[PDB]
């Protein structure tokens, strides 16, 4: 069950290389990325799943220098998946998403669509010119696909670690993601726990309820 | 079977108010909202769980104007969580976390806690005084909560919706929040869908790899 889930996961701090994902489990994670939620379902997302030595590689050099322990986690895991946003919310990233609503059969008339397609333009420029705040909007979106991933990889039986300790800088000129339209946010490496993991067997830590939930 | 209910799930439009959580239920779900991971296990965020009739009309005021699409959604179901932010990142607050890292028994020595709070410190630090993103910081790690929680409740098998429709100034106000130092982000009514749920029997929609994902 979920709850045992929740109370057993946590992030790893060392990875077993010899451990790889099967090919299900490989093709299970990309399904979690692609089915999370969003906002208007906009989906503002990009993912980089490295599943090669090479293209771990070109992950870790992110983290060379300064994220140095960050470095380690990245190469031993299975599979490491990097999360980006979208930098700007192009009109033509609006009308693919309810174009593809529409193939996918969700609206029943060309009035349905249209409006849909209006409610979802009209809340994106919203962010764009009154809030000022499209990047953070959309940035929101991924970390949320991210806790989706987090609990979906430990349920699969997978471990994980989610990684805000890398030069994102460094990873965007790799992968030159900045002229594509979109920037890294998050990298979470994948895969099964080594021995020398010492955060396996440590008790998880929260603060109580009294302190961060108010039942009305 | 986390896939099955990854692909499964929903945001529901409409719910059957006479279908509530069970006792043991309503607990879970807060389980779920304390034990999301977090970085730095900054864990910096505040609940409200509305179950009551008084306690959901209160969140509703915030679906006003043009958000009162989310007003029934928001009294039909049987819980509903509004999830917010600090507002700013205190040394109280880093050491509260730390604190409960140690009353949880997560440090073995007076050195190990010390370099563990020093560390928090140091990554908190750059958010508040060099990036001054502390707020859009915290309020990532409030959406990956959201993620983490809309997959665990559906993995209980409830219903809910996401919201970002509602007016979080008239939230806040009628809560208090801004003085206790949290805004409203995100509003997730949970419970059991009606049959006037369109959603529940509609396709689900995503765009597909090609687009969002490369593999390295
Ligand atoms: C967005 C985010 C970024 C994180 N960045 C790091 C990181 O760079 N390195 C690290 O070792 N742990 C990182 N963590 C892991 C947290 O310290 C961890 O989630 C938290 O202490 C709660 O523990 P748990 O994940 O074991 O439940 C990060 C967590 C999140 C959610
Ligand atoms: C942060 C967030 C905010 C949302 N805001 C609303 C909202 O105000 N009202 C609404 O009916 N749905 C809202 N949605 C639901 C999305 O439209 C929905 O997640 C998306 O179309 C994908 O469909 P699914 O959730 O059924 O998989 C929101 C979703 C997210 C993740």
């Amino acid at each position: 069950d979920i709850i045992s889930v929740a109370l057993k996961r946590h992030s790893t701090k060392a990875f077993d290389a010899s451990k790889k994902l099967t090919p299900e489990q490989a093709e299970q994670i990309k399904t979690l990325l692609q089915y999370s939620p969003s906002s208007l379902n906009s989906q503002p997302w990009h993912f980089i799943v490295a599943s090669t030595e090479e293209g771990k590689a070109r992950v870790a050099k992110s983290a060379a220098g300064n994220y140095v322990f960050s470095e380690r986690k990245m190469l031993d895991a299975s599979h490491v998946v990097v999360f980006c946003a979208k930098t700007a919310m192009d009109d033509v990233w609006l009308k693919l998403v309810v174009d593809q609503e529409d193939a996918d059969g969700r609206f029943a008339t060309p009035e349905a669509k249209a409006a849909n397609d209006k409610g979802r333009k009209f809340f994106a420029d919203m962010h764009r010119k009154d809030l000022h705040d499209d990047a953070e909007w959309m940035a929101k979106q991924v970390y949320l696909n991210v806790g989706n991933f987090l609990l979906g990889v430990a349920a699969l039986g997978l471990d994980a670690v989610p990684i805000e300790g890398f030069d994102a800088a460094i990873l965007d000129a790799e992968f030159g993601l900045k002229e594509k339209g979109y920037t890294s946010l998050v990298v979470v490496p994948v895969g099964h726990h080594s021995v020398e993991d010492f955060n396996a067997t440590l008790p998880k830590s929260r603060l109580p309820q009294n302190i961060t939930l108010t039942e009305v």
